This record gives C-alpha cells, structure tokens and sequence, in this order.
C-alpha cells in the first residue's frame, strides 16, 4: 500500500487544505457564465438510498439560518485572519475545497439578506460507489448528488451558526436550499471552470456539490483559476504533495480497492476468535443508563458545579454551538425497536456476507472511516433508560459499528483540553450520527428494524460492540479503544439492526504488550484519571480502568478550556497518515522488540508537543449568550515529567461497577451521591485477570 503522503504537512496551516490549491494558475477577475453543478450519471432505483439523504437534507436546511448573538469585544478585525479561520472551521468539517469571494449587487438583489457583503464558497467531492455487480450498488447508484448535498447543507448550517453565534448575520446555501447562484460564486471563489456548461473543479474528479455562506463578516477574498488551459494540477511538487499535501497518485491509487474495505487496510491485522482481553459474558452485569457518569453528573451526584455545568461544558465554543441544532434535532430520526416485516425492497438480501458488505460499503460512501459489524449481545444494551427508569430491550440482533476520525492536525495544535476539544467530540458525533441515521433508515426501508445511537441518545454502550466489530483493542487510556491505523483518535457510533450480515471477529496488533510498558496518556492526563497500573477484572471483563468520577469532573468543570480528550492526543499510536506515521505503526504491530524504543521515541522527539501552525480556532467562550475571551484563561499545555518508578503502586483511583452504582430503576430525579470511599476500596478489591482464568479454568 503505496498512496500514502511522503511528506509531512507539519508546517502546512489548516486555512491551505490538503489540496495545492496555491499552486494553481490564477487571475484577478473572470468574466462569469452559466454553468450548473455536476450530477448523478444513472438514476436512482426505488431500491436506493435517496429518500433518505434528502430527508436529513430537508432537516439541515432548518438551520441554514437562525438567532445571531449580541457582538461581543473578543472577533478579530483582520479579514485576513477572518478568512483563514473560515476556511480551516469548512476544512475541518471535510470541505473538499473551500474558497471566498465578494457578494455583488445581483447576489443581493435576489432573496439574499442585502447586508450580506462576503462569500464562503466550499465544495464537497462526490463519494465513491460501488463498481457495478458489487454489494450495494443499487442502493447507492444516483444518489451521490443528493448524498453530497446532504454534506453540504450539514456544513453550511454549522459554519453560518458559527458565524452568527460570534455575533454577525450568516445565511448558508445549498443546492436544495439557496438564495445566491451557487456555480457563480464557486467560479469567482476560485474553486471551479465551467466546461460544456457544467463546474469542472480541479482535482475533484469524481464531481462535487457545493454549500456557500454569505454574511456581512468581512473576509479576504480570493483569486479565480486562470479560465483557460492547464491549471498546473500535475506539476511535480503538486503530484509529490511536496508540501505535505495529497498525492496526484492517491486517489487512483485507493480507487483499485473495494469500496467495502474501506481506505485503512484492516484486512492486514490478525484477526482472532475471543479478544485479547478477558470477556466473562456470564458474570456482565447490565447498568442502567442513569449510571451513565454524564447522567450522574446530571443528577447532582458529583455535586453542584458539575451539577450546573454538565449541559454547558461542550457548547463553550461557536463552532460548537453551531453544531448543536443539527446534533439535538437528528434525536427524533434514530429509528424503530419494533420488528419490522421486509418489504422486498434493496435487492437480493439473501447472503449476509453479501449484506455485511453493501453496509460497509454504504457507511464508507457516506463518510465513515471504519466499518465494523458484530451481534448486538443483551449485555451491550442498559439495563434501563435514565429518563422513566423502564427497561430496555435487547430488541435488535446486529450492531453496526463506524467510527469517525476526530482529527489528526487539529488535535496536534490542541492542548487536549483547550477551547477546541468538544468541537472535535461534537463534529465526530454529529458526522457519526447523520450517517448512521441515513443508514439505519436505509435498512428500516428494506424492511429491518434499526435504530442509531448516538451521543444525544444510545441505549448500548459502544466499547463491547467496538470491540467485538474488531475495530479496536482495548488500551491503557480506559474506557476508549484504540485502532491501529487511527489510534485513540475517534467517535464511534453505532446502530443496530436486524438485517442478516456476517459479523467481523475482534482484532489483535499487539496492543496489550505495547500499553504494558507505556504510561503516555497516564502522565499527561490533567486530573491523573488514567491507571499506571495492571489491567483488573470490572463487571466481568478484563479492563485498565481509568477514574471516570475524576475525568467527568475535569472535562465538565475545568473552565480553561471547552472539555478534554488530552489522552488521545499524547498516545504514540496517534500519527500522522504519513509512510513514516504507517511504518512506526507496522513497526509496532509486527516487532515487538521494538515496541520499547518506539515508545521512548515518542518522548524523546517531543511527540505531543503542541504545533502552533495548526492552532486555526479562535479562543472563545460564550457566556450569558455573548462569545468572549476565556474568561479563566486557556490550557496550553506541554509534555509533562515522568511520574516516578513507584506510580503504578501507589496511584489509587475509584472505580464504579453495578455495585456502587444507581441500580437499574434508578432515574435522573434521584440523587446518589458517588461513593468515592467505596469506590477506592472496589479498585484495591478488584480480581486480577490472572486471577479470574485460574477461577474460570476450575470450571472448566
Ligand atoms: C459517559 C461517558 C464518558 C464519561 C463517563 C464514563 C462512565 N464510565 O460512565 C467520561 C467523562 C469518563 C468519558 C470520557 C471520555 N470518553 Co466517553 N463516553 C461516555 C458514554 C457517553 C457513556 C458510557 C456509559 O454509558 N456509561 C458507562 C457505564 C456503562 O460505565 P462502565 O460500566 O464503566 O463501562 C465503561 C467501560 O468499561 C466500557 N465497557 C462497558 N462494558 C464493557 C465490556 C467490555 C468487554 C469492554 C472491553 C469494555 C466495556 O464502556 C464504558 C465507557 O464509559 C460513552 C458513549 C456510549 N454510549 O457508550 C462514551 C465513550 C465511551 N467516550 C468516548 C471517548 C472517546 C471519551 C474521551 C476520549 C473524550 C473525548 N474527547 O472523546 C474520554 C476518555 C476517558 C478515558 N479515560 O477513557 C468514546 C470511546 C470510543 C472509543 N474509541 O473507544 C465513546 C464510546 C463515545 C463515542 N461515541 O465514541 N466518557
Ligand atoms: O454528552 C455529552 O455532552 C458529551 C460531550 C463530550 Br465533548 C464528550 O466527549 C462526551 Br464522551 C459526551
Ligand atoms: S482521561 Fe479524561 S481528563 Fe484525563 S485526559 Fe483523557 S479526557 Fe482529559
Ligand atoms: S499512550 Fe501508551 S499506554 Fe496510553 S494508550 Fe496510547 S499506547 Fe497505550
Ligand atoms: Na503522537
């Protein structure tokens, strides 16, 4: 596997893409012309996905516009920087190509708000399908306009939020939805020509769709492409990526394999039958929702401040904030528990390992970045929701699992726990949930009950499923699993179905043995949540469990910055998608011998240290309804010093299996306090692994 970057995008700002659009031959003005956007070559069968993805469409365009917040004294007045901001916030979000351009007076002459003076023009390229014959053709075939109209309504609606959350009006705009000529803008924004009357966008060769926000919120503008001859797409530094950029090779390169494969190549880790950690299904109790420690929080059981602020804590930040409308209103779309009759409807739906394909190949199309399929075991749901304290349900056979990067570049500018954080939660688990959403949709269509789970509303816990779908190993950090090729640097979702589909097996790339003699995310954990110790047994399974009272009440209470997720981004296995970033990954997996120095390394080359070329956020918070400057300042912080030889004995974290929490009736309109004492004496009671195999074996 070859179409990996060669080089590095370290000092590549976030505003530049990972595209060379600076490289490309340019003018200051074109003169403009008709051109419409590109579109499906075949129709779409009433057998496809269609109906789906212009529903979430319809839904996103809610947002399109909204509420503008009071002005507050903390937005930077350079356009400049106004812009560069923008267009990392659209990059950020997976804007294929994003540019700006002047709103002129025919612009504003339509429906357009007449206060609008600016443009953010941004396109996202169509998805890959499957090639014809493959699993899922017909559901996808024709739908790739609408499906990438979606995407682009979804990013306009948060990027207009965003701005009008920093105080300036902001209408987005799509296809589906628009008050400004969107072609017209995509050419004077420099993000396309026109051939034969339709967009032709370089590098985008699988064509695209595109999203725009106007706004009064002046920002530099930028050039359109030279409207004739070669725009210099494949000069040598471009086809290199030389500045850390895309290879002019990749995209043929990953169009030779499947689309059901996805782009990482899993096909390469070991599979096994039982994991690489103890699982003891008999003695796995179920929890009740209220004991989710977020609920807990909720509640008053870690007190007042945690109390107050657990509604708050991730909508700190504008970006956020801009996300919180498409994230709250999907809720409502989840899906079905009820048995569903099939309908006769998605084809031949005969062969699971046929169905387990089309899924993964449906979920890759819509922008999933691993797919994973395992039984939905009884055990992997509550006990019973949080809300009438009533049981819930196994009600479904198969859980669909997909996790979504939550971003390598952005992350390496982070602290962790800065003003970003839960914009990189919430950007995850808002693309996570519009996927799953349009495919459990998609499955409920066929005739197959599903239902998604996502942050706003699960009824499983995602971790046994994450594990059991093979996407990952269980790893120091605690209650997160860590993938090969993404690291911990991810948000699943899930959503479960009834549709026939094989399922995958768990995976192991030697996880258990690196984490063993790492203690990374441990070290620079900003409340030492993170266990220096051995795995222990907890509800039935081998775990290394993390202090998750300490952790809620840093990431909901801690008011320099908007949450924390520090831990993913100090783990050696959280790397550039560089050959480098691969072969030290490869090197991991297949070399143990090396796994010591790799580790070493990590410290040594200051891997973790904050990059700030890729810090492209401004620091705001939102109090009272107005963005400010942080009102208690903003984490900054570095690598941190070794703990001691003698950490791992003496650190003492509480842990909070069924025991110590709210049983499985238990609602939000009753308090239990943590019992932390008694939480401190579980961990220290805690069976070893070792201990549980002797005990299992002598039944055995
Ligand atoms: C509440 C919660 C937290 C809370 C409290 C956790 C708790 N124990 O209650 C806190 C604040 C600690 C938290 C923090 C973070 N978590 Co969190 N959060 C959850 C959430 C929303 C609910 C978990 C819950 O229901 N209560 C947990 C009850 C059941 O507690 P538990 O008995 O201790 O079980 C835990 C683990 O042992 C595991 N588990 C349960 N059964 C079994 C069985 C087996 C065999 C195994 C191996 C594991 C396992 O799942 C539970 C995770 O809390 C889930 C989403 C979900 N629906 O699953 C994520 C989730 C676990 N969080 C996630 C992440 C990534 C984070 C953070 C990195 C924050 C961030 N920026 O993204 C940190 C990491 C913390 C750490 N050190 O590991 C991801 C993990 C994904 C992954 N790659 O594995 C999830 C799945 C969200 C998602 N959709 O991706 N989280
Ligand atoms: O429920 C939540 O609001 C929430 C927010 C964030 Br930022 C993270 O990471 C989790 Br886990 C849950
Ligand atoms: S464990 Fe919780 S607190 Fe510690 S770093 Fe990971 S997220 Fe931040
Ligand atoms: S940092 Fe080290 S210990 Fe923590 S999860 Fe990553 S590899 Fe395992
Ligand atoms: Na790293």
């Amino acid at each position: 596997q070859i179409s990996m970057r060669l080089y590095s995008n370290r000092d590549r700002p976030n505003h530049l893409g990972p595209l060379a659009l600076e490289r490309l031959a340019r003018v200051d003005d074109v003169v403009a012309q008709p051109a419409r956007q590109p579109e499906d070559g075949f129709a779409a069968s009433e057998d496809s996905l269609l109906g789906d993805v212009e529903e979430y469409a319809r839904l996103f365009t809610r947002f399109l516009d909204g509420p503008v917040a009071p002005l507050g004294d903390a937005i930077p007045d350079d356009p400049a920087r106004r812009a560069e901001n923008l267009k990392a916030s659209a990059y950020f979000l997976d804007a294929s190509m994003v540019g700006i351009c002047r709103l002129d007076p025919d612009d504003r002459a339509g429906d357009c708000d007449p206060s609008h003076t600016h443009a953010l023009v941004f396109a996202v390229q169509f998805g890959r399908e499957p090639e014809a014959g493959e699993a899922g053709a017909e559901w996808i075939r024709g739908t790739n306009a609408a499906r990438t109209d979606m995407r682009c309504a979804e990013i306009a609606a948060i990027l207009s939020g965003y701005v009008r959350w920093m105080g300036f009006p902001a209408r987005g705009h799509f296809s589906g939805d628009a008050q400004v000529d969107l072609a017209r803008l995509a050419v004077r924004a420099g993000l396309a020509r026109v051939v034969d009357g339709v967009l032709v966008a370089p590098f985008l060769r699988r064509g695209f769709r595109l999203g725009v926000v106007t706004t009064g919120y002046a920002l530099a503008a930028d050039r359109p492409l030279a409207p004739e001859g070669d725009l210099g797409e494949t000069a040598p530094e471009v086809m290199l990526g030389i500045d850390g950029t895309r290879p002019g090779w990749e995209d043929a390169e990953e169009e030779k394999r499947p689309l059901h494969m996805g782009r990482y190549p899993m096909e390469t880790i070991r599979r096994v039958d039982e994991p690489t950690t103890l699982v003891v299904r008999q003695e796995i109790q179920r929890v009740a929702k209220r004991g989710d420690f977020f609920k807990r929080a909720e509640a008053g059981d870690l007190g007042e401040k945690a109390k107050q602020e657990k509604k708050r804590f991730p909508m700190k930040h504008p970006l956020a904030l801009g996300m919180q409308p498409l994230i709250q209103n999907m809720v409502p779309l989840q899906g079905t528990r009820e048995k569903l009759a099939p309908t006769g409807k998605g084809g031949d739906l005969s062969d699971p390992g046929r169905n387990a394909e089309a899924i993964k190949a449906l979920g890759y199309y819509l922008g999933a970045d691993f797919v994973g399929i395992c039984r939905a075991e009884p055990w992997m749901y509550y006990a019973s929701d949080e809300v009438e304290g009533k049981p819930i349900e196994a009600y479904h056979d198969y859980a669909v699992v997909m996790l979504i990067d939550q971003g390598y570049e952005t992350m390496e500018g982070a602290s962790g726990d800065d003003w970003i954080s839960a914009s990189q939660s919430m950007r995850a688990y808002m693309r996570g949930a519009e996927i799953a959403g349009v495919m459990a949709a998609h499955c409920r269509r066929m005739g197959y009950s599903a239902r998604s789970h996502s942050n706003a509303h699960s009824e499983v816990i995602h971790n046994p499923a994450i594990l059991m779908a093979g996407l990952g190993e269980v790893s120091r950090i605690g209650d997160t699993l860590l993938n090969p090729f993404i690291g911990p640097r991810s948000k699943s979702i899930v959503f479960t179905t009834d549709l026939p589909m094989s399922v995958d097996r768990p995976i192991d790339f030697g996880l258990q043995d690196f984490c063993n003699q790492c203690r990374k995310c441990a070290r620079e954990c900003p409340c030492n949540a993170i266990s220096f110790g051995d795995k222990v047994m907890f509800n039935g399974y081998e775990i290394w469990k993390a202090d998750v009272e300490k952790c809620t009440k840093y990431r909901v209470t801690q008011m320099k910055g908007s949450a924390c997720g520090r831990c993913m981004k100090m783990c050696p296995w959280n790397r550039e998608d560089t050959v480098e970033g691969r072969r030290l990954a490869e090197l991991s997996i297949k070399v143990p011998e090396a796994r010591a120095a790799i580790i070493a390394m990590d410290d040594a080359l200051q891997n973790g240290k904050r990059n700030l070329i890729k810090r492209w956020w401004f620091d705001l918070e939102v109090i009272d309804g107005v963005a400010g400057a942080p009102r208690m300042g903003t984490n900054e912080r570095d690598l941190s010093p070794d703990r001691g030889d003698k950490i791992g004995a003496n650190q003492k974290l509480a842990m909070y299996p069924p025991r110590l929490q709210p049983p499985p009736g238990t609602t939000l309109d009753a308090v239990l306090p943590v019992d932390r004492s008694g939480g401190l004496a579980e961990y220290a009671a805690a069976e070893t692994p070792a201990a549980a195999r002797a005990r299992l074996k002598s039944s055995a």
